[PDB]
This record gives C-alpha cells, sequence and structure tokens, in this order.
C-alpha cells in the first residue's frame, strides 16, 4: 500500500526476480517480512540462501520469506514452520477477530521466536492480510 512498501517489492523482485505480494515492514525488530506465491519460497532464498543476503545488503533490513495463502491455516502453518499446529481457531465479536493456535505441550518454544518475535510476525502478518488483531499460541 504505501510507497515505502511499494520500493521495497520493487527491489526485491529486481535481486531475485521473484514477484512480493506484500511486504510487512517490522521496524522494531529491523526487519521486513516478504509473502510470496505458493512454491515460489526456495527462489527468493536462492543458493545458500545468496538471495536473502543480496536483499539484506541491499535494504539494510533483516530478510524474511513466507508463502502467502488466502486460507488461514494454511499460511498460519507457513508462519510457524518448525511446529506441530493441532487446531487453528478463530474468534470474532463485535468485529474483533482473534487467533488460537493449539500446538503442542513443547512447541511453544519455536513457536514463539527469541523475544516474541515469530508469534509478532503472525500478528504483523496475519493482522494485515486477515484483520486478525490477536494471535494466541495455545
Amino acid at each position: 500500500i504505501t510507497l515505502e512498501e511499494l520500493r521495497y517489492i520493487s527491489v526485491f523482485h529486481s535481486i531475485t526476480g521473484v514477484t512480493a505480494y506484500r511486504c510487512i515492514v517490522d521496524e522494531e525488530n529491523n526487519r521486513l517480512i516478504f509473502l510470496v506465491s505458493e512454491g515460489e519460497a526456495g527462489r527468493a532464498i536462492g543458493r545458500g540462501g545468496r538471495l536473502i543476503k543480496l536483499l539484506r545488503e541491499a535494504l539494510g533490513k533483516n530478510i524474511e520469506v513466507v508463502e502467502y495463502s488466502s486460507d488461514l491455516e494454511r499460511i498460519v502453518k507457513n508462519l510457524f514452520p518448525g511446529v506441530k499446529i493441532e487446531s487453528i481457531n478463530v474468534r470474532e465479536r463485535n468485529g474483533v477477530k482473534q487467533v488460537v493456535i493449539k500446538v503442542s505441550e513443547d512447541d511453544k518454544g519455536a513457536a514463539i521466536g527469541k523475544g516474541g518475535k515469530n508469534v509478532k510476525r503472525a500478528r504483523l502478518v496475519l493482522s494485515k492480510l486477515f484483520g486478525v488483531e490477536k494471535v494466541v499460541i495455545r
């Protein structure tokens, strides 16, 4: 939407040759999360993640790549890769949507990410693409 995000999307394709649906800026963690089409994540990363390294050089921020999906469960699984997600649950009331992910006894480790880093990525992405304003790992 913004011009900044518009710039990021343009440089992403310029370096990788892959089209980014969106670029979720995360100033707090000096990070940029690029959303790409299904099956495209490997092309965007490159051999030895060389393209990730060039994007960091190019945009001066940390770079992350996630495959987008209009299906909440799908993108949720993409958002928490090294995790066993049993069930996802979305509750809405007065237009307030909250997602509750059910991960096994101790999958809560990778789920949260060092310093919420991971679950914040979930919140940011689900907030921008699904109107979800609350995420909960249970």
